[PDB]
Parts: structure tokens; C-alpha cells; sequence
């Protein structure tokens, strides 16, 4: 986890986000007071886990991880709170999956710091989602700091590839780097993770530093288009272009095309597709773009 964030000051981008969680982060320890509850909502790969773990850091408490799909029984629940010492951070990523019994008690542990009477240190809950709007109306008035982070721009993914490759202690040239950010989806995870698989290449290809060419020699491997569409995003688009005519097609419908759950396609792939313009919801479902059968190669209906 070397490649990770520690401090607001190493994390790239989010300058919104950064402002207004510093503001808050920075007064409370002034207090020495436990900080506010936040929640940190937007797609996956974008920095929520390790803002979480940057926040515990500055506060200078410890960071409980966990997540919804795991805490079953109140009793799950019950211990990991029972754990947390004054100030602590419990981390609970895809916050909106935590069942009934478990968000009650939760919820009970946030209005008064005590379990049905049986007693809670004061902690801060920070939760992750990939849309806010996923949360329960009573659990969603309980943080009261709210940072939505959306894709990143080029050039911030550029600068976060460029932090990468120097500390993987390996040199890439400028233009380089760009090709890469373009191909990233908007996505700081991505990027990084292209840059390694661009790294594998300028290993077997005994480069002394990544430029144009290494770059796409890589995306031809990886099968990353000039827009940075892997092959499921592209599976997507000609799955309603061809099974559905454009669409509109409803999510249900087209997640069982496709073989997959709707919610990995809603909150994984959709975002990007929908960001760029190869795709746009309406009531009667989803469809595809102009761009996207351009882009594809397809005759435009
Ligand atoms: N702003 C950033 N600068 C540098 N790396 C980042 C940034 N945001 C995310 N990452 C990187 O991407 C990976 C993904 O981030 P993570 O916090 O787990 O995403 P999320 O919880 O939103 O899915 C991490 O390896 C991390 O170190």
C-alpha cells in the first residue's frame, strides 16, 4: 500500500472534497473533540477507502474497517462498537447494505452512544457508498459532513501516474503519461493499475523509460481502446445496440443479458459510460449515444 495516499497533502485532486473535509478535520483536533460523522459517497476506485484512513491518521485514532454485506447479526455489530475507543473511526464501506438489524443498532449507537442500555465511546462513523442515495433516510441525516466525489480530470490522473511510476522507481515520459490518463476512466485506480501492466511491458521490453510506444503496446494487450473502454464496457454498448436496438432498455433486462447483477453494472460500469456520453438513462431505461456507435463502428440507426 505504498502507492496510497497517508495525508490530504499526498492525495491528487478532489479539491472540493479536500477543502471541505480539511476545514472540518483540522478544527476538531484544534478541540481535541471527536470528529463529526461523514460519509464519503461516489463510484468505486475514486479515493473513499483512503480518504477513511487518512481521516483516523490525522485525527491520530484508530480506523475499525468494515462493511455492510458482513455484519449480519446484531451481534457483528455489537462487538466491533463495543471496541471502538474514544475518537476511533469505524469505517464501514457499502454503508447502504448494512441490514435492518444491524442499521438500527448502528443508528442507536449514533443518538445517544449506547446499545439498547448495556455504554459507547463517542467515535466518528465514516461511511463509503457509491451513491448516497442508496442510504436509509434516518442513517443519511446522521453524517454531518456529506463529500461526493466524482471522476477525476485528466490531467489530475496524469499527475497521480507520474507519483506512481516514481515510486516504482521507474521514469515515463510526459506525453506518456497522458496517453494513459486518457485511458483511465476518470478512475485513480485504474490509472494505477494500467500504469503497472505499462510497467510489465517496459520490463520485457528492456526500456529505459515508459514513452508512446511502450504505452500502446500495453493497451493492445490489455485490450484498452483509445477511449479507455475495456472489453465488458464495450460488451455493454453492443448489447444494446444489437439486442435492443439503442435501447431504451430497462436495467433489469439488460443485466440479464449480460450475465451480471444490475448493481455492478449501475454503480461500476454505468458511471463512466454515462460521464463520457456513450450512454443516458430515461424513464423507459437506458441507451445508447451517437458517440458510442461511432466510436464502436456501427452504422448510426
Ligand atoms: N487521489 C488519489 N491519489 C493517488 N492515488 C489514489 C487517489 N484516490 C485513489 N487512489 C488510489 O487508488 C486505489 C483505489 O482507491 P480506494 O480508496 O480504495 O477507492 P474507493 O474506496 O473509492 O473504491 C488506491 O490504491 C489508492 O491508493
Amino acid at each position: 500500500q505504498f502507492l496510497r495516499p497517508k495525508s490530504l497533502d499526498e492525495f491528487i485532486g478532489q479539491e472540493n472534497v479536500k477543502k471541505k473535509l480539511s476545514l472540518a478535520l483540522e478544527a476538531a483536533k484544534m478541540r481535541g473533540e471527536v470528529l463529526d460523522h461523514v460519509l464519503l459517497a461516489g463510484p468505486p476506485g475514486l479515493g473513499k477507502t483512503t480518504l477513511a484512513h487518512i481521516i483516523a491518521s490525522e485525527l491520530q485514532t484508530n480506523i475499525h474497517v468494515t462493511s455492510g454485506p458482513v455484519l449480519v447479526k446484531q451481534g457483528d455489530m455489537a462487538a466491533i462498537l463495543t471496541s471502538l475507543e474514544r475518537g476511533d473511526v469505524l469505517f464501514i464501506d457499502e454503508i447502504h447494505r448494512l441490514n435492518k438489524a444491524v442499521e438500527e443498532l448502528l443508528y442507536s449507537a449514533i443518538e445517544d452512544f449506547q446499545i439498547d442500555i448495556m455504554d459507547i465511546q463517542p467515535f466518528t462513523l465514516v461511511g463509503s457508498t457509491t451513491r448516497s442515495g442508496l442510504l436509509s433516510s434516518p442513517l443519511r441525516s446522521r453524517f454531518g459532513i456529506i463529500l461526493e466525489l466524482d471522476f477525476y480530470t485528466v490531467k489530475e490522473l496524469k499527475e497521480i501516474i507520474k507519483r506512481a511510476a516514481s515510486l516504482m522507481d521507474v521514469e515515463i515520459e510526459d506525453a506518456a503519461a497522458e496517453m494513459i490518463a486518457k485511458r483511465s476512466r476518470g478512475t485513480p485506480r485504474i490509472a494505477i493499475r494500467l500504469t503497472k501492466r505499462v510497467r510489465d511491458m517496459l520490463t520485457v521490453v528492456k526500456a529505459d523509460r515508459i514513452n508512446t510506444d511502450i504505452v500502446l503496446k500495453t493497451m493492445e494487450v490489455l485490450n484498452i481502446d483509445d477511449e479507455g473502454l475495456d472489453e465488458f464496457d464495450r460488451k455493454i454498448l453492443k448489447t444494446i445496440i444489437e439486442i435492443y436496438r439503442g435501447g431504451p432498455v430497462g436495467l433489469n433486462a439488460l443485466a440479464a443479458s449480460l450475465g451480471v447483477e444490475a448493481d455492478t453494472l449501475s454503480e461500476v460500469y454505468e458511471p463512466y459510460l454515462l460521464q463520457a456520453g456513450f450512454l443516458a438513462r430515461t424513464p423507459r431505461g437506458r441507451i445508447v449515444t451517437e458517440k458510442a456507435y461511432k466510436h464502436l463502428k456501427y452504422e448510426v440507426p
